[PDB]
């Protein structure tokens, strides 16, 4: 994956506005639905909470693939 250098950081460590990029990196890189900041405005401690149906609230039509984008960020290495 093309990570971004600011978010190569462990996500327990992002900002908000570190997540916030993270959206517009997703989105772009792997062709999403549109995703509003708002939507998603927390850090990274609070974005590792939820779960893959909160994202989906959240973002009804790219909100299970950030989900698992995540995870596969979170996976180094199986
Ligand atoms: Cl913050």
């Amino acid at each position: 994956i093309r990570l971004p250098a600011h978010l190569r950081l462990q996500p327990i460590y992002w900002s908000r506005d570190d997540v916030a990029q993270w959206l517009k990196w997703a989105e772009n890189e792997f062709s999403l639905s549109p995703i509003d900041s708002n939507t998603f405005e927390m850090n990274g401690k609070a974005l590792l909470l939820l779960t893959k149906e909160d994202f989906r609230y959240r973002s009804p039509h790219s909100g299970d693939e950030l989900y698992e984008l995540l995870q596969h960020i979170l996976k180094q290495g199986p």
